[PDB]
RNA sequence: GGAA
RNA sequence: GGAA
């Protein structure tokens, strides 16, 4: 739930934006609005937003969020913003394509670029997989590939046969077949590894 | 809350009715009880009545405000009759359907029919959906159809991403397929003027 | 929130 | 479940 903090910072946002909807003066009142919210009540706020439908004033709260000093690369909190992106908007598909281009960017801008090693071993498989179920969801197919390759393809990052068959059905689902076959092949390559006889 | 003066109006105008309540006797009896109560006292009673369920002294009332000089047609005003109108009545149906021809009628009759420019530009954002989201939850869809397209599409008002959420998802649930196809444009069209990059 |  |  939201706290009595929270709830206010998303009202004030709001109010503020009713007179310039414009996307300059939309971040500028979104960090002032939600300029030095606790991280809890920082992300709540921007959840709240996403359930409303202000999905714009909901990447602002994200811009926000990324000037922050706690602000780590989630795969879920990207995930909440592909899951409540408009369908059917070529503009926020595009959004969500940059969105998780942002999200790679981050989390191998961290301590990589040559890490000992590897931003995304260790990653959560669980908030891996629904920011790319979410994806294939929107239809993001592309999107949803490229977490994969660069996660658990090029990342080493060890996942299960949930997510595969998240992944082999996607791409199946979305015209991506050869995607599709290299996946089933990972899997293939994971069966070998885990099956017994 | 009621003033005396307001309490007293509701007191009388349902004692009157009490002995007949045919329709020429109760527009007698609400002008009566409510002929030159101060706007806010009118406006009161009304809401009062429709909270005791008596919907159709509510309509009374409403007719009697409409014959003051201080009558504006407000699409919060109206929301609060479609919400509390009975449900499962095609009767009430027809006259929430008539409720909303009125204020678009009273809307555009105003400084409108040529204005320089629009009386549905300016609107308020948040009343105005308000009485959309009220239609679609009574399922007036054909009627809430109406005030988008009157007010959004043609009227040139200047809504937010809450709005189309409104619409999108009402038409979507209530059969209006095509509408609903043509909200998601609207959006489409609208987060592509305010998304960023 | 555009608020049993 | 990686959860109208």
């Amino acid at each position: 739930s939201l706290s009595t903090e929270a709830i206010h910072a998303v009202q004030a946002l709001k109010r503020l934006t009713a007179a310039d909807r414009s996307p300059p003066a939309a971040t500028a009142a979104a960090s002032a609005a939600l300029g030095r919210l606790l991280r809890a009540d920082l992300l709540a706020a921007m959840a709240e937003l996403q359930r409303q439908g202000h999905w714009s004033l909901a990447l602002a709260a994200l811009h926000v969020a990324r000037a922050e000093p706690w602000y780590r690369p989630d795969p879920e909190l990207y995930a909440t913003f592909v899951s409540s992106s408009p369908s059917n908007d070529p503009a926020a598909a595009a959004a969500v394509d940059a969105l998780v281009e942002a999200f790679i960017e981050e989390k191998e801008r961290g301590a990589a670029g040559g890490s000992s090693e590897g931003v995304w071993v260790g990653e959560d498989v669980y908030k891996l997989t629904r920011l790319v179920r979410a994806l294939v969801a929107k239809g993001r197919a592309r999107a949803a590939w490229r977490v994969y390759e660069a996660a658990v393809r090029k990342g080493g990052c060890e996942v299960d046969e949930y997510m595969y068959r998240v992944m082999a059905k996607g791409m199946k689902r979305l015209g991506l077949d050869e995607e599709a076959a290299e996946v089933e092949a990972d899997l293939a390559d994971w069966e070998a590894r885990h099956l017994p006889d």
